């Protein structure tokens, strides 16, 4: 793996979004990953629909929670691999209301064929990220609640409860760090991002890493 990668500098990351008062973190994680994989395959960056997942994925529980694994499963096996654009199916669940699935004649922004689980190994994860693009990960978000910036080095690491997007890392920092896009608006953290120390499995970040496969 290279010393540093930041997919924001390669055009593969959309602006920071806000889930609002809905526990839809798992949907943001999933969609952020597909946004990045679709761009890295050689297509234009396009904002895709979390609402499609919140309202239509029947394996997961909308604002009550979900898993990236299940969302990828639903997309491929229940929705023919298709992901609608945000413009066609915009996010309305920020107030916690969950409307019924609409699905009819939406604009398709991206298509995926499969998804993969990555090894529970920070170096393997770094290598795959460097070659392939931003990855869906789960963390213990206990220490995120009080974060304002800097590199978090004493992250509570006990129970996975949040899905975020891994967008880069820097091994030429003391300490080395991962760069993570959160879904709590650009007013949280470092313009919506958090840096956590790399190499000490901070927040249990290595435990549940996955990605869609395009093509
Ligand atoms: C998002 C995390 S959040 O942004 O921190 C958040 C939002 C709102 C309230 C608290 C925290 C959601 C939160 C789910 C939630 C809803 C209502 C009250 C409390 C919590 N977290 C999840 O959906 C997690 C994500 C996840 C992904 C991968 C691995 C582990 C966790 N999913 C989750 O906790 N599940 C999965 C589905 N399930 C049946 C119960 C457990």
């Amino acid at each position: 793996a290279p010393a540093a990668v930041d997919w924001r500098e390669k055009g593969a990351v959309t602006p920071v979004k806000d889930q609002g008062q809905c526990g839809s973190c798992w949907a943001f994680s999933t969609i952020g990953n597909i946004e990045g994989q679709w761009q890295v395959a050689g297509n234009p960056l396009v904002s895709l629909s979390e609402q499609m997942l919140v309202s239509c994925d029947t394996i997961d529980f909308g604002c009550g929670g979900g898993l990236m694994d299940n969302a990828f499963n639903w997309i491929v096996n229940s929705n023919g691999g298709n992901v609608f654009t945000e413009a066609s199916y915009p996010y309305v669940s920020g107030n916690g209301e969950q409307p019924q699935c609409q699905m009819n004649g939406h604009e398709i922004g991206a298509a995926i064929t499969d998804h993969v689980d990555l090894p529970q190994d920070e170096d393997a994860i770094a290598a795959y990220l460097a070659e392939n693009g931003p990855l869906a990960i789960a963390v213990d978000a206990t220490s995120f609640m009080d974060y304002n910036g800097g590199i978090l080095t004493s992250c509570t690491s006990e129970q996975l409860d949040h899905g975020v997007l891994l967008v880069g890392y820097n091994d030429a920092s003391n300490p080395p760090y991962w760069i993570i896009k959160n879904s709590w608006s650009n007013m949280w953290g470092e313009d919506g991002y958090i840096r956590i120390e790399k190499g000490t499995n901070q927040c249990l970040m290595n435990q549940a890493v996955s990605s869609a496969v395009v093509g």
